[PDB]
RNA sequence: ACGAGAACAUACGUUCUUUGAACCAAGCUUCAACUCC
């Protein structure tokens, strides 16, 4: 199981609600997004979604990572027992669990001018990465396909406000086997490591001594070709990447759009970090 | 088929107005056109 780590030379826009707030990562169905439209960009968005569904490719959300520290989510617990205001702890330190500050959010203010009129402001909240350190975004079994892709997405741009002019990144995979046998590890209690939902039939078996939260997952279509207009996503929800769960579920990419000329899809799969 | 798309933090605006580098202060003090043969 591979690593994809993302270094950011400017910032970044991940917005969750609205364009003057923003995030530190971005989920999964986000970068799933940007491959898709990147793919059909290459003409070959229907092969990725054909690899997409039969779990060939199946990555987690954007983590924060320093300096050789991968970090998660704070894994919400059942605990019947200050360090509770921290957000993230490192990946392989669960089994001690059982200092942080990577950048610093900055909002840019902008304007918008006319030329026999007034101005008008608008402003775009931002997030600028340290100098060592990024996120990382898990994956298992590396495709030549996605290698491409993200070779390819990186002169497009993750994040929001583009193509002025914040989300550019360079990557590289650097595999890890100091955390690959984490992963191959079996447990009784399992942890979400991306934004999930599971099949309608089994979300009852998932849902037994759980501990989530839903996340509204929405927006625009951000396509040329989804019906002549700005049509908002059927808003899916998902589960929170923080979350826990005694027994395990299998996602879908459910079609969110059912009107345009394209289907719109969004990532719901789980990704598991199986943790006793 | 990225809470996204499109968007100059832009337009206007004299580091400027008033203000003697001035005031006070002897080119002066002491000296033989001279001594010797």
């Amino acid at each position: 199981m591979k690593i994809i780590k993302l270094y950011f030379e400017s910032p970044v826009h991940f917005g969750e609600k609205r364009l003057s707030e923003s995030k530190i990562t971005f989920s999964a169905d986000t970068l799933f997004s940007a491959l898709m439209i990147e793919a059909v960009g290459l003409g070959k968005e229907d092969e990725f979604y054909q690899l997409a569904s039969n779990n060939l490719v199946k990555f987690s959300d954007a983590f924060p990572f320093i300096d050789q520290y991968y970090y998660i989510p704070k894994p919400m617990f059942n605990l019947k027992l200050a360090f509770k205001k921290l957000l993230y702890v490192p990946i392989d330190s669960l089994e001690d669990y059982l200092s942080f500050n990577l950048g610093k959010l900055a909002l840019s203010e902008k304007v918008q001018q006319h030329d026999f009129k007034d101005s008008e402001p608008y402003n775009v909240g931002t997030f600028t990465f340290k100098e060592n350190t990024g996120l990382y975004v898990l994956i298992e079994q590396t495709h030549p396909l996605l290698e491409e892709l993200l070779e390819n997405l990186q002169y497009s741009g993750i994040g929001g406000k583009r193509n002025s002019g914040y989300g550019k990144f360079k990557f590289e995979i650097l595999e890890d086997s100091d955390i690959e046998d984490l992963f191959s590890a079996k447990g009784n209690r399992k942890i979400l490591l991306s934004g999930a939902l599971p099949k309608d039939a089994e979300l009852e078996q998932a849902l037994k001594n759980a501990s989530y939260l839903l996340e509204r997952r929405g927006g625009f279509v951000q396509s040329d070709t989804y019906a002549t207009n700005l049509v908002k996503k059927q808003d899916l929800y998902v589960f929170k990447s923080g979350s826990t769960f005694e027994n395990s579920f299998d996602g879908d990419i459910y079609q969110v759009g059912k009107k345009g000329n394209h289907p719109v899809y969004k990532y719901a799969k789980s990704f598991f970090l199986e943790v006793s």
